[PDB]
């Protein structure tokens, strides 16, 4: 049948709300009040891949817009980027592996990894106001972690 789909926004685990950075980008800053409004609203999808009790695939579109977060190599590296598709054959459930990430719940907090590039992971930096990005670590400076909110 369909796809199944869920609206919801992601948090960082230093608690930065995502909002767009131009027309394919993100970032993400500390956020509260009516700025709030600005926040991305994601719309993800329950995909086609490889599964276990704490590990789902997925793919992040933004809700509504033809906008998905994918990786792909860029001056070779693998990189988040936000890509345009038919929005006549979205979202589906076989998503193309660029698509694909895997939702991992470790201790109460998610970890969204490429399934195309494995171990890399959606980042942000703990400076505010910088892009997200996909991160070769799920150690170090960078945060790997994220709490997800559930929206109507
Ligand atoms: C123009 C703009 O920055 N809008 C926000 C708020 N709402 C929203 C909803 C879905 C996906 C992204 C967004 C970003």
């Amino acid at each position: 049948a369909p796809v199944r789909s869920l609206n919801c926004t992601l948090r960082d685990s230093q608690q930065k709300s995502l909002v767009m950075s131009g027309p394919y980008e993100l970032k993400a800053l500390h956020l509260q009040g009516q700025d709030m409004e600005q926040q991305v609203v994601f719309s993800m999808s329950f995909v086609q891949g490889e599964e276990s009790n704490d590990k789902i695939p997925v793919a992040l579109g933004l809700k509504e817009k033809n906008l998905y977060l994918s990786c792909v190599l860029k001056d070779d590296k693998p990189t988040l980027q936000l890509e345009s598709v038919d929005p006549k054959n979205y979202p589906k459930k076989k998503m193309e592996k660029r698509f694909v990430f895997n939702k991992i719940e470790i201790n109460n907090k998610l970890e969204f990894e490429s399934a195309q590039f494995p171990n890399w992971y959606i980042s942000t930096s703990q400076a505010e106001n910088m892009p997200v990005f996909l991160g070769g670590t799920k150690g170090g400076q960078d945060i790997t972690d994220f709490t997800m909110q559930f929206v109507s």
